[PDB]
């Protein structure tokens, strides 16, 4: 019927599946204003986040490849996630990337994290790690392995990717709603 999911409609086939990989993994970029709605405006990341059973396995990565500083932010979130200030820092971010346009180099990167209450000597160590240095290989390792070249992206049990505008809605309350039954759905694929 309508409301069933298919191939193509709300969701695509990996042509290559990855095995290994974590149930639900995001791809995203702080250049990528999409993704910013999806993280700040819309809530579309936490319905999902919020709704997947009980101890699915999440991931959520950077992409490099858009922006003059993106493997350099992909870098920024490894240690942001190294840190545990994910939410402490992203709004900053995506701020600063997109709406003041003030993050140009990786002082000011640094200096982002500082202003929204970071500890400076903790970033500083993290940055070159070697815990931060295997989060950035994972991300672009998973940029090429799941053959991500847009984002937002979502893929699921390294199958399954989300089909942006596919999804059967009306409403932002109903977009990010029916996107988080679809993942749901999938998940039980």
């Amino acid at each position: 019927s309508n409301a069933d999911i298919s191939e193509g409609k709300q969701y695509t086939n990996l042509s290559k599946p990855v095995a290994g990989a974590p149930q639900v993994v995001e791809f995203f970029s702080f250049y990528c204003p999409h993704c910013y709605q999806f993280s700040e405006v819309y809530k579309v990341n936490s319905t999902v986040e919020k709704n997947v059973p009980e101890n699915t396995k999440m991931a959520r990565y950077h992409v490099d490849f858009l922006g003059p500083l993106g493997k350099e932010m992909t870098r920024a979130w490894a240690v942001a996630i190294a840190l545990g200030v994910e939410d402490q820092v992203s709004p900053a971010l995506f701020k600063g990337i997109q709406e003041t346009q003030s993050i140009r180099s990786v002082d000011d990167i640094r200096t982002t994290f500082i202003n929204a209450g970071v500890k400076a000597e903790d970033y500083d160590a993290a940055i070159n790690s070697f815990v931060v240095n295997s989060l950035v290989s994972q991300q672009q390792n998973a940029v090429t392995d799941f053959q991500i070249n847009g984002v937002p992206a979502m893929v699921i049990d390294g199958k399954y990717k989300m089909k942006n505008d596919g999804i059967s809605a009306k409403s932002p309350e109903e977009y990010a709603k029916a996107y988080s039954d679809v993942v749901n759905q999938l998940l039980m694929k």
